[PDB]
This record gives C-alpha cells, structure tokens and sequence, in this order.
C-alpha cells in the first residue's frame, strides 16, 4: 500500500535569503553529482535548480515521515532525471521502486510531492 | 488501491480576512483539541495554523468525494502529530490506517495533499 | 497493483493570461472540443481561472505519465471532464485501462493540480 506522501512548496526568495546567509548553504543540499550540475548553472537557473531539489527532497523526508534530521539527511537523497526528463528519486535508504516524484515551478516558487509505497 | 486524491492551497491572507468578517470561523473549521491548541497561539501562529488545518480538511474532503457539506463537516476531521511530527488524520468514516496527508508552507500560503487507499 | 506515476504543476494565472492574449488561439490549442464548450460559456474572467485550471491538470497528468507535454503525448490526448456534482476526472484513451485521479486547486492568483496513475 502506501507508505507515506510528501509536499513542500518553497520560495524561490527564500531559498536566496538562506542560501546568501551562510556559505555552505546549496553544498549542504546538494549531492556531488547535483552539484556538479549546479556549478553550470546561471545564477538565475542555479536558484531555480536549488528550489526544485530542495522542495523535492523535502517532499521526500515528510513522506518518509521523518523530515530532515538525524534519521534522513539531504545528501541521503538524489533528485535524477530519466531519458524522458522525468525526475525520479535514489534514496540509499529504500528502493528507487518504492518511489514517486513530481516537481513543478512558477516564476516566484518551487514545488514538489512525493509518494512512498510499501513493497 | 488508491480510492481518491486532494490537493488544497489556501493564501493566508483570505483565511485572515474570512476570520475577521466572520463570526466563530476558528470554531467552525477546527474540533475542540485543536481549538484548545489553537487559542493557546500567538496571533502570526493562530493564522498559519488555522491556514493549514483548513488545507487539510480542504484536501481530505476532496480524497473522501463529498467536499465539505452535509456528508461531511470540519468537525468529523482532525489532525494529529505522531511522534515524529508527522501529521494524520482521523475520521472515524474511514480508518485512520487508509489515510494519508501532508502539509506545508510558505510566507503567504498553506497547502496540503491527502491520499485515501481501499483498504 | 501500483502506482506507476505521479505528477503536480501549479500555475500563474497571469501567466496564463499573458500567453492567451498575446498567442493564437492559445485556448483552442490547450483545450478539447468539449472543453472549449464549456470555457466559450465562461465569463474573461471564469475563462482565466478554467483554463488555468484545466492546463495544469493537463500538465500534471503528463507529468505522472511520465513524458510531459510533446511528441508522445498532447494536450489534447487528454480530456477533463465533470461529473454529476460538477467534480474533475480525467480521460485518457491513449492510457492502458489504468485508473486515473486528479485533484484541482485554485486561489485568487494560482492554479494547481495534482494526478496519480496507477497501473
Ligand atoms: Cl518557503
Ligand atoms: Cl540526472
Ligand atoms: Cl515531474
Ligand atoms: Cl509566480
Ligand atoms: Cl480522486
Ligand atoms: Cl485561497
Ligand atoms: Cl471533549
Ligand atoms: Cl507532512
Ligand atoms: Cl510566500
Ligand atoms: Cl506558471
Ligand atoms: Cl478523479
Ligand atoms: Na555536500
Ligand atoms: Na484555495
Ligand atoms: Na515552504
Ligand atoms: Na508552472
Ligand atoms: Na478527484
């Protein structure tokens, strides 16, 4: 059956006030390989990416019911997208099988939701 | 499987406004726990707690079919915290283990989504 | 049993205005012959708020199917239709005799939707 859901929605300014204010901010949020693909990025798309991946790995640990802590952290999760350019979500800690994603953005937010199912 | 899906967003700033031009609005949406809850917040909590509780239901009688009405009052939902925090729901039309929700925020606005499974 | 995919999208309806004024026929190419009955009999206003509506649902099922809006799927390969009570559901032939539920939301200046698909 299911597990779990998750939905965040975020700020785009937000995550430019959060990130701004600290120097470790989109490192913290970010795995390697995301990252990888954020230093490419414009400073616009960079927080675009880092709203999307935020939200959706948000999403993740609410529907993992958790949140973000000391059971799940964000470089616990990593935010891919298949040949079609559909995101899908790697967790080191369930299967990939067991997991859905969706995320979507307007000009000022980013959001996302997940579903876990119980294999 | 799945029986049916909610999506709510609700701006804070209407939930303020209903609240002012009406007469007993927190009464009507929250049941009496989380009325007791409720009072016990400062006026900026109040709202955005009042906002997410009215998401909530919003999206669970939207899962459950019936939208809020005669088969289905605020008062016959209400939402709890586990132990993690995680919020759920419980209305005995259903059982709380067929049920599953989410909430989330952001400066102006509440939302929420909730997926109800046959059991 | 299963989901097989999930999809969100919310929507600016003044972005949605910005393309349907200064595009074609920008709902014709959005909506079904149906649907476009029931948007000719709106108001400008309830016009806004139905397509944007109706395009994020769009949206977010070609998203749970996995493609997004293009070569293997079109707006117009999927159909929202309204029950007795006025209620969305979502029509998708070119979808193997899979279940399909959808959820709109609306606030003064956002649309948004969510579906799930399930095998
Ligand atoms: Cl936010
Ligand atoms: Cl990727
Ligand atoms: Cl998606
Ligand atoms: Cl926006
Ligand atoms: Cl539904
Ligand atoms: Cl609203
Ligand atoms: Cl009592
Ligand atoms: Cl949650
Ligand atoms: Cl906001
Ligand atoms: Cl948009
Ligand atoms: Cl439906
Ligand atoms: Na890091
Ligand atoms: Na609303
Ligand atoms: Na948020
Ligand atoms: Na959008
Ligand atoms: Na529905």
């Amino acid at each position: 059956g299911i597990y779990g859901i998750g939905l965040d929605i975020t700020e785009l300014k937000r995550i430019a006030s959060m990130a701004g204010r600290q120097k470790r901010f989109a490192e913290r949020i970010l795995t390697r390989s995301e990252l990888d693909q954020y230093y490419e990025l414009s400073e616009k798309r960079k927080n675009e990416f880092l709203a999307g991946r935020f939200a959706a790995k948000e999403a993740f640990s609410k529907a993992f019911g958790t949140g973000i802590g000391r059971q799940l952290s964000f470089q616990d999760i990593e935010i891919r997208k298949d040949q079609n350019g559909k995101p899908y979500i790697i967790c080191t800690k369930l299967s990939p099988a067991a997991v859905h994603v969706s995320i979507t953005h307007t000009k000022e937010y980013a959001a996302a939701q997940v579903v876990i199912e119980r294999l």
